[PDB]
């Protein structure tokens, strides 16, 4: 029955709902991200395929970090096929085996959700712990980067 | 429509849709050792939580691999929230914050589960594909062994 | 006679003078670590022994990384034996060679204090220098974490 | 005049044999993946040209392996321009600077009697050694999965 | 015409204009570092000499840095010799090859000139996206770091 | 007032000459390069993208390589943002955010002035100073190799 | 009173009689390798002395390999001066310091010894485990050729 | 029949006696020592599984040590299953599969009567070969300390 | 139809059928060298069945370094057993396996006849591209000293 | 209540009380040079602020060694700023932000306090424990190697 | 009695004899520069004793590549103390213990000596061997560049 | 006019006169090294010339580390061709290019009087710096074990 010195066992409990709802959020978006790093087929194959590997060795970089964050704060975390599925407000990407220009663009449409899910849960932050805040920051750096490749995919002559 | 040159499409598919069902063994698998690696809490703490991370690396590493092959042979493989809750055939890890025991003993049973549904598919594989067999089985040589840290931890004086 | 480009002489002293207490600070925290990984006896005693090298080759990371803050302001860092023992507003660890259990416990209250002088510190920065904020945050952060390790080998069925 | 011990001088030149023709079979396939590394063209060049080193350092790779296994059998390995030209059942590769599609198209074909021919060695083998079995499958894996890539290369929608 | 889920098409703009203005500011720094890297001569040579390329290897690793956050938001970054003469508001550093001290000296100034605009970015950055100023931020800590190196080769006895 | 033990004070200058442009044009190359790095866009994106940074990290190595030379010969080299833009005898990359192929074949063009003007200073060389030949000599190898890339991404059947 | 879920408790404790004798025949092996690391002298001296060293560092790794798997079992590895001595069928090598030769040829033998064991526990274990076997298999194969090189130093002109 | 230059053939030949017999000690302890290192189960298990190999590849370090010195003297190093069981004065380790506790223990004990034997040999040593004396010190120092990581996890309130 | 800017298309394509030639040789030279590599038997095998190794991975290493020369200059590299078979002027190494001075010996005049091939070459090439040549030259360099390994292997008093 | 086996409880003890200073005088030794590594200024700064990290490490590096061997011998090692200021016999480094020279001089004077201390330790050990001797021995080496570095960059024309 | 195929053996042996000359140059030159790295004292002493090493480790690296030359070519390399005190034309480093400055300037002429006898053997090579050219001239680059680094050391403000 | 704190004027120039020798001893030792790691022709070849190496960079490495010593105590190092010539008592290697036989048998001797003249000054040492003592010891071991490799080249049936 701990907590981080310097947080009220209330805005500690707010902290521990908003992230356990970023982890499942992470868990899918990296199983995904693995899910289309297997069924992508086209001429640009490797390309994809390969860009893909770094974002998912790193969201799953950013699940271990989110969660020993939630648990440093008392709550548990679930990080089972359970509570992702349960914690989640979407249905699981849509796209089997498909062309390249598919995945990206039904992936450009996931990181929207992502992206979006973790901006609000940043400015949430700023009147409950600032350290929780710099982490989610740094990751929509990343997040906000990537998708960026995957668009930079799909663009015309401007 | 293709296929490995010197599988019959019916032989080929079959294999496909054993190895489908052992990926989404695996992504449960993994996903659910890294809900222990953080709801481990005991004497003993550091040992166990940081035994499970290279079981972890390694088990996402046999995903990768599984599914990587199915592609190659024809099929899609499917590994998104969804698909994995579908193929399984058990109720995810019910144990929350616990001791190191507690968690140890309930991943034993897992690992049994586990251990036996490959085993039983390696064995049908001897007939099928021979490749995808000696795959399976390396698997296992790991996956067994890995079961033996975890059961050491729970032992007595024999 | 200088300072950085952008701070009042008067914020950028203010701010000093905040550093310098956190920088003996975490000499005594490493120097303390250090201790209790010598004095570590118990059943599980690698464990912990091991456990703690890192998060000491880091607090002496952080000291260096504040150090040289300090002097990028214009004021001069103090880091000999004396300065810390003055700068300090405790009584340096009581505990001799004793249970793991004993000193994590221990170390439970030692952290307490690091990690609230630092979250205070914190909020004061926001007002003074941002930089010196990210800075001290960061730390906070693997602080924060590695109690959570100290403590997570304490603690009960939940 | 030596042998393996267990092996009848007979059934080890049989396994012989079948080896030195697997090892030719490796030379023209690693010297043509090279060949295709060299000329090809086309507008996700790059993708390609790099992708191919791998699974030739790596067949290079399965040249040695073999060989040395041969060696140790008894009999003498062949590997010269010569000894290639002879045991090999096909037309060197007939591409000369062409398209991405053009040479992976190509390729895919190459790899189908490469996979074939190894495939039966494979089965030929279970009754002559088994250790130069496990050796020959191993190599089946990676063959077969990077034909998988050749050919993701020129899919449909599906 | 996108932009990243959660900025109005209009602070996203005024952002990227900001960066724009920093990017062009680093390929100066940069190329002005390598600059002196070159010209410096003096007693303790070598010391400053080496000094550089780190810093040197971390702005332009600023620059990829920032301009590729500029495209991520929609605009389009301009890295071009001609670029960067425009968005400048100096000249040129002006020394030729002189002693230690001299350039040295002549850096101080740069950096305050460099830090200084970077801080006001960094304000005027709370208010439009928090992603975009925890990088800025960071920059500063280094810049602001090295500078003191810079410095501290240009002082009395206190 | 030194110079190259071998080297008459006119021809030590007349070098010094030649390579100041050659540097100034690298300055332009290199910071071209990582313009395109950042503007590019298309199916086949990531592949290009990635396959400059080295061409890039190469030609700023050959910046240091060149000027640390002139400076050794006698002269002041010269690489701030002013000195490139007066030696240089054409117009900085007119292409802003545009298709992969759009940069490649602009690419290729700026190349062709780039190995031109240095072969030129090559074959002007071998009456001057050999040692400073060899080193272009070098640069063209991979130069002139490296184009080969961008214009391997532009062929036809042939 | 454990074991590996879908082995008999008979199958799985004629397995581990099996290894039990293997485990002490690589640790004969793997003692004796490095005594004649020791004592060998010649003229080509070098040459073999170094050549040891890899297949003994890989003979211990096969001890590790099987005991750990032994004991994953149920049984209980035994690995001591004295259980060593008791399982093995020969007289531990008789060969002081003597030629190259002399303790090549001498090695030879003690190999085919090894091979012929290892060959047989191969064939007797298809229809144990499985994975036990794919196991000793992979022995076999760098046993069989280390074997080879010792060999490769005793013929004749053919 | 050569020696080092410096040493009488009498004292030369007694120093080879005394490491002949540390040689074997060796032998049994880091032989031993892989022993439990399998053998060991309870609670705490990994901890002290994992402690274990650096020792012993250390041991083993100091065999070749030993070894290759005693040859180097004149004399020459016997290293079989065989001469190891005749130069002990003690029986092999008597522990099979038990807890921690039980084999810490026990090998406490083992390492006294290796520190001991060490010790006295030193001393005894100091008349003889200085040298070989440095040497055996050396490991003493490790031995000792490896002695107090067993001890520690042994030990009460003080 | 393009080519390197600076070169006639005559000496352009004058100096590609020179490498083209170049690159047969080495094709055949590399495949001979892991030839030898394998059939070579003797009382100092290790030795040299090692020192071949690199001098191959090297050869190999001027395929790649020529080759893709060949296609920057315009022209297009043919490297499949067959394109070798044909430009080659000589019988493939006629030795089997036999001793090592048998395979030396042998060896030594394939390098005459590579060496030799290779000065001319490059002689040739001084007026046509220096580039190509300075490349030429390098391999040469080592071409050479390592046949002066195989030769140290075959002389006498002086 | 354990030691060493072949210590009297009463050397072991006296040794135990030796280190415990030497000790103390590390923590003090290595915080002062961190100490000066900050408040050094000059000409040649760098070269000294960095030419003293190694030595820090390596101080460091000494603590945990002479420590974790005080633990060894039985007694308990005290490390917190407390017991450092007690066992020490001067007045911690007098000197703030000042010159190159300044700081060098008076850490010459610091140096010659430890390496006497030091010295005096060690001969003094010769007597109790010859393996606790090796080890401050060779620290000296390095201590007094330091040193030298400090001086060179005090001394005149000889 | 043997020679590279392609060189008289008259312009071999001429050849032979000039690198004889450099290699005991060097010898001179890297054990002197040695002997600058142990008796430099000053200010900024580190700065140059660290600067050293490199071009030292670099020299020597010149001898074993210019005497394995002189070897391929037939003569035989001398290396001894002897040798070299004979080819040289000059009286071995007069500098004791000095300062940086009187070393580095002692220095900037041997280097002159250096650079100078290695020019007239370039040009004078041009004519034999193309090959032992690139090779010499490579040196130049390095032994050039490096005077600098000691000349910048001694300059005024131009 | 300084010193090690610890030691009279007396001894420590005493100490310095020894290892001056030493230093010598190394640079012949070592340059001589490398002069057979040149001239050696042979059958076994390689394993000789590549045995070498590691022992001559091991020698120049206890080079800088005497010299280095020699500089700490006060006096000044000598390492000049000249220096060298002098203080040596022998006739610099008399072989030119030779057998392996030979050069071996030859080096044999130069170490005898090299580990002599080195026994002679530890015993010597004893009495004046132990520190400068432990580390002479030290060498003797590498020194005198290399030996025992080239000895063991040249031995009989024992
Ligand atoms: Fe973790
Ligand atoms: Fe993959
Ligand atoms: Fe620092
Ligand atoms: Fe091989
Ligand atoms: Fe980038
Ligand atoms: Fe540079
Ligand atoms: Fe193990
Ligand atoms: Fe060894
Ligand atoms: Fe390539
Ligand atoms: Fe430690
Ligand atoms: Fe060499
Ligand atoms: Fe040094």
């Amino acid at each position: 029955s701990f907590t981080i010195p310097g947080l009220s066992d209330k805005k500690a409990s707010d902290v521990a709902d908003l992230l356990q709802k970023q982890l499942s959020t992470y868990n899918d978006l990296h199983l995904t991200l693995k899910h289309v790093h297997w069924n992508v087929v086209g001429p640009n194959f490797i390309g994809v395929h390969e860009m893909i590997d770094p974002q998912v060795e790193l969201v799953r970089g950013y699940a271990d970090e989110v969660a020993e964050r939630i648990a440093t704060l008392g709550k548990s975390p679930k990080g089972t096929p359970g509570a992702i599925i349960k914690d989640r407000t979407w249905d699981d990407y849509s796209v089997e085996r498909d062309t390249v220009q598919a995945h990206l663009a039904a992936l450009d449409l996931v990181y929207n959700g992502v992206i979006e899910d973790t901006r609000k849960s940043i400015e949430k932050l700023e009147d409950l712990d600032l350290v929780s805040q710099d982490l989610l920051i740094a990751h929509a750096g990343e997040l906000e980067k990537f998708q960026w490749f995957v668009r930079a995919h799909l663009e015309s002559a401007g």
